[PDB]
């Protein structure tokens, strides 16, 4: 679990937005893992808007932060879930690293900001949904 907290924005793993999400929803889009809800109290995350390919990531699992090396957001391939399957998932970002299901929600940050979450991973790999080119979440 976790969600992005920025202005009157919440961002979460689409699969796993609650019944308040989808009923204040902004934005949500399935091939990204993404759904962005409006709230009342305003946040204060910074978005990274920047290239950066290192970062550190929150891992609920071990309850600790780990630094990782990360790809460029892409299309890459996703297995079958109660919440998809098998499927190009677009704008992820890989890296070698610890994760378990529950760990969607773990914000990956740089020294700019808030760069992703955690959205998938298997195999000794994390997946993080990327969010930097989402502007609008500052205006
Ligand atoms: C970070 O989540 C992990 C991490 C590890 C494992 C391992 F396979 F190893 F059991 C499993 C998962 C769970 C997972 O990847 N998905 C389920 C939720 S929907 C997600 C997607 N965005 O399509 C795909
Ligand atoms: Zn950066």
């Amino acid at each position: 679990s976790g969600a992005i907290y920025v202005g009157n924005y919440r961002v979460v793993n689409r699969h796993l937005a609650t019944h308040n999400d989808w009923a204040n929803l902004v934005w949500e889009d399935s091939s990204r893992d993404l759904l962005v809800s409006s709230t009342t109290a305003q946040g204060c995350d910074t978005i990274a808007r920047c290239d950066c390919q290192t970062g550190v990531y929150y891992c609920s699992s071990r309850r600790k932060h780990y630094p990782v090396s990360f790809s460029k957001p892409s299309l890459i391939f996703v297995e079958a879930s109660e919440y998809y399957p098998a499927r190009y998932q677009s704008h992820l970002m890989l890296a070698v690293g610890h994760s378990e299901p529950g760990d969607c929600g773990g914000i990956l940050r740089c020294q700019h900001g808030v760069v992703g979450i955690v959205s998938t991973g298997g195999n000794g790999l994390v997946g993080f949904a990327d969010v930097r080119d989402l502007l609008w979440l500052d205006e």
